[PDB]
């Protein structure tokens, strides 16, 4: 585990303006918005600044085990990096996993995680690498107590085709989305610094399994 490059993707901007609307090539034949601003609990708690602090929890949790990590982000308050410039930034780390974190906004009801993933793969690295990655990371946030999403994906996983981030993706990459931001359980944990915690300690233990 030690040596080994972790590049870690704090969805979102702390801050937005009209060149988020700008469309980027976005690996499968299409374009994508630059950015969109991501969503928030309905007690204010903005996606971005949630994804913010779970990374640094993520990332200082790694360091500690001799991990080589970077982020694609620096700040949660300004404008950050388009989604085809931090999958740039990723890939140019040469890095071992990169794990991109995300919080989601469905119906009030539903809760839990969804690793998502590319399907169908656009390279090789997005197949089996890749694949396996989803699956373990998967498998280690349900074993940590984390709820597989009750209202997106089949047991915690999606595959799908339309994130620019996963198509420009040359190195083994997962988008998790840690839980509904418009749910009142989710909502509850993500705002606590203990449940952030639980979340990052989660995702270090997917990103270990797969490593080893
Ligand atoms: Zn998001």
């Amino acid at each position: 585990i030690a040596g080994r490059i972790v590049v870690l993707d704090p969805g979102h901007n702390g801050a937005n303006d009209s060149s988020i609307n700008n469309q980027v090539p976005d690996g499968r034949g299409g374009t994508k918005s630059c950015q969109t601003s991501g969503t928030a609990t309905d007690g204010g708690y903005p996606e971005h600044t949630f994804t913010w602090n779970t990374v640094l929890l993520i990332r200082q949790q790694l360091t500690q085990l001799g991990v080589r990590t970077a982020m694609t982000r620096g700040d949660d308050n300004k404008l950050g990096p388009c989604i085809d410039k931090r999958a740039e930034i990723e890939n140019s780390y040469n890095p071992d996993a990169v794990v991109s974190i995300h919080a989601d906004g469905g119906p009030a009801g539903g809760h839990g995680f969804h690793v998502n993933y590319s399907n169908p793969p656009v390279n090789a690295v997005q197949g089996e690498p890749t694949l396996r990655f989803a699956k373990t990371m998967r498998d280690s946030l349900q074993a940590a107590g984390l709820t597989p999403a009750t209202y997106i994906g089949t047991g915690g996983l999606y595959g799908r085709s339309d994130l620019a981030g996963l198509n420009l993706a040359q190195h083994p990459k997962v988008l998790v989305e840690l839980g509904n931001m418009k749910n009142a359980q989710d909502s509850a944990m993500m705002t606590s610094p203990e449940g952030r915690s639980k979340y990052a300690q989660a995702v270090v233990q997917g990103i270990v399994a797969y490593l080893s």
